[PDB]
């Protein structure tokens, strides 16, 4: 039931993500140089980086926050497709998987140990 754990754990599954192929296109934000359309298109631009320095910045106040914006750079991914058979957006797809299967953990736990704060 501890409630400060998920941050640790966000850190660690950031880790991963960042040893992965598929995470190279969102690491960083999307080069407005290369795809001078992207702000015509996406609203609210959102990459790794920034998510891993909101996380050591002490501004996220749970995993649900933090998994609000990695859901963006999947998001924006799929609104910034050309098409459904893209490289990019085919790497956008397998990333969220793994991320959604390791967080749904990180989410349980830190609910579960909010309730039994107010039990
Ligand atoms: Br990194 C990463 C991203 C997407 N899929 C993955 N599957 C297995 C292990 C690491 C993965
Ligand atoms: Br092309 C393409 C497809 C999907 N998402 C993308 N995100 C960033 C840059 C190019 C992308």
């Amino acid at each position: 039931y501890d409630i400060q754990a998920w941050k640790k754990q966000c850190e660690e599954l950031l880790n991963l993500i960042f040893q992965c192929e598929d995470s190279e296109p969102f690491r960083q934000p999307v080069d407005l140089l290369e795809y001078p359309d992207y702000r015509d298109i996406i609203d609210t631009p959102m990459d790794f980086a920034t998510v891993r320095e909101t996380l050591e910045a002490g501004n996220y106040e749970s995993p649900m926050e933090l998994c609000k914006d990695v859901r963006l750079i999947f998001s924006n991914s799929k609104a910034y497709t050309p098409s459904k058979r893209s490289r990019i957006y085919s790497m956008s797809l397998r990333l969220s998987a793994f991320f959604e299967e390791h967080i749904s953990s990180v989410l349980s736990d830190y609910k579960s140990a909010l309730r039994f704060h107010k039990r």
